[PDB]
């Protein structure tokens, strides 16, 4: 099910015996080449430099305690102790047709989990911007596969729903009985009297004033309308009910200041209330001041991001959680972090990680405006993919808009804006790019959507024969189909991966590698006929788990498919 997990522990058992110590790495990694094979094992020399050991001595000790029948036709070693690993086709054949007996392609459901996920997180009254557009993104994805690993998945949608900015919203919005513009004409009449009104209704707001909070409530409610449609243009998994907002925490946050003092904080510099973390000292040494409460009293993003993790153990119980917020914010959340686990809040089982990505660019490096300038109105973007990707899916037309055509553009138009930020690793710099991404050439939505819809035409248009094609006996021969069947077999272990580290790239370029071995399959190797039925099952078996890889790899990442 899981081939390099298999491997890894083997590995790591032989050297234990070849006097490694226990927390040894066997660097088991699939093979860049494949006159490697189809996985080494990359770490025998560190060990070896310790136990006063030649890299290939060492290595070919290991050699005798690993015991790899069945699993590996052979394993030779190479090099400056790598050992390389090929797969032996029986296993392959094995656990391709295993792997076709599950709904779930074999694919393991470990220990079930509560994982929260915080991602998306836009600011009411504030118009939604690329970085929620790639934190929705990235995060959906994790949230997908983690949902299809089986674990509990709680979606927590981090709104910034309470601030100090509230109070001229909210006056702005009495006189007035574009989210963008209403934030504006706010700001320019409270400076250009607007703001003692607007100050004054901060306070009103934080306390009770039901006619206060009612006019908060319809202004969150405004921005959450909006963006709720911009998720479901984005087929995102993205609900209200998945709304955890700041606000949710106010309660609780009083509560967090005062159990901090009774340690643990101090009332120190002007007054306000700030913990200081010798972790975070400046260049002159003097730790960090960070003020979970101002003197004014109000309380602050850190306050809230302590209570959210203090919450998300002790209310949801969540074994882990993956915060998926911009690299700027980085230090806040350490920070933050810092001060939950001194506060003993969540214990360090559960890990509390940063799932950093980095900014989004225009096509060289300027911040990346929407057509026509503006404030980046995201709407306006998933616009522009759809008229882009209705013109380029209106060459080779014929079938209806209706539910034909104008699905697919959709597919391909949304997938697009998905697939674009999903392939590229999230702690880069994303540079958009139209037309990259609404190709068909290299890694990109639309090409795999095409290249899904090729493998389903190579196995629909040919016969059929559920349960006698389940009885067909899958058998390894070229080295083309052992090399197709073992890709398959590690779709496993590239949602273990994706899921560990949060990378969703990871599994683009999984499917995209797989997509590339099915043409090669197609091509260099005949599909129908050679061994008459027998040899043409085969291959069909295998045609059919790539069909069915794509299709459920790209629900993971949450880009849909035609047929067409
Ligand atoms: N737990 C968190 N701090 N989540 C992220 C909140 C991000 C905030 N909504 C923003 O627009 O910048």
């Amino acid at each position: 099910m899981n081939i390099q997990a298999l491997l890894s522990e083997k590995v790591r058992q032989a050297m234990i015996a070849a006097g490694a110590p226990a927390d040894c790495e066997p660097q088991v990694r699939q093979s860049a080449k494949v006159q490697f094979g189809d996985y080494q094992a990359n770490g025998m020399m560190a060990v070896a430099k310790k136990l006063g050991m030649a890299p290939r001595q060492l290595a070919e000790q290991v050699l005798t305690h690993l015991d790899l029948n069945g699993i590996a036709s052979k394993v030779e070693i190479a090099g400056p102790g790598f050992i390389n690993i090929f797969l032996d086709p029986a296993f392959l054949a094995e656990h391709v047709q295993q792997a076709l007996a599950s709904d779930r392609l074999g694919v393991a459901t470990p220990e079930k989990q509560t994982i929260v996920v915080d991602y998306s997180a836009p600011n009411v009254a504030k118009e939604m911007h690329v970085g929620h557009l790639r934190s929705t993104i990235i995060g959906d994805a994790a949230v997908r596969t983690l949902e299809f690993l089986g674990h509990k998945v709680i979606r927590a949608n981090h709104v910034g729903d309470w601030g100090t900015q509230f109070g001229m919203l909210i006056a702005w919005l009495e006189k007035q009985q574009d989210l963008e513009g209403f934030y504006r004409d706010a700001k320019k009449h409270y400076d250009e009297e607007f703001a003692e009104r607007a100050r004054n209704y901060v306070v009103k707001l934080q306390s009770g004033d039901e006619y206060f909070r009612e006019m908060w409530r319809k202004l969150v409610d405004i921005t959450m309308t909006q963006n709720q449609i911009t998720y479901d243009r984005l087929n995102v998994t993205l609900t209200r009910d998945d709304v955890m907002g700041e606000s949710l925490y106010n309660p609780m946050l009083p509560g967090i200041v005062a159990d901090l003092k009774a340690k643990g904080l101090a009332v120190e510099s002007e007054g306000a209330t700030v913990v200081f973390l010798d972790e975070f000292k400046n260049k002159e040494g003097e730790p960090m001041g960070v003020i979970i409460q101002k003197k004014d009293g109000g309380y602050l993003y850190t306050t809230t991001d302590i209570a959210c993790a203090k919450y998300r153990y002790e209310t949801l119980h969540a074994d882990r959680v993956l915060y998926y917020i911009d690299s700027r914010q980085h230090q806040h959340l350490m920070q933050a972090w810092a001060i939950v686990r001194k506060a003993g809040y969540v214990p360090e089982s559960v890990p509390l990680e940063h799932h950093m990505f980095g900014m989004m660019l225009g096509k060289d490096g300027k911040p990346f405006k929407t057509r026509a300038g503006g404030t980046v109105k995201l709407a306006d973007l998933l616009d522009e993919a759809l008229e882009r990707a209705r013109r380029l899916v209106a060459e080779k037309n014929p079938d209806m808009p209706a539910d034909e055509l104008e699905k697919l553009a959709n597919a391909v138009g949304i997938g697009a804006v998905k697939y674009a930020d999903l392939s590229k690793n999230r702690t880069t710099d994303y540079i958009f790019d139209w037309d990259n991404m609404l190709a068909f050439e290299g890694n990109t939505a639309p090409y795999m959507q095409y290249a899904y819809t090729r493998v389903l035409s190579v196995f629909r248009k040919a016969e059929i024969d559920e349960e006698q094609l389940a009885a067909a006996p899958v058998i390894i021969r070229e080295d083309r189909e052992a090399q197709l069947a073992a890709r398959l077999l590690q779709f496993e272990e590239t949602l273990t991966v994706v899921a560990r580290e949060g990378t969703p790239h990871v599994m683009c370029a999984y499917l995209y590698d797989l997509a590339g071995l099915f043409s090669g399959f197609y091509e260099h190797c005949p599909i129908l006929s050679a061994e008459n039925e027998e040899v043409r099952n085969s291959r069909l078996k295998l045609a059919q788990l790539t069909a069915k890889t794509l299709k459920l790899g790209l629900d993971t990442l949450g880009i849909e498919t035609v047929e067409r």
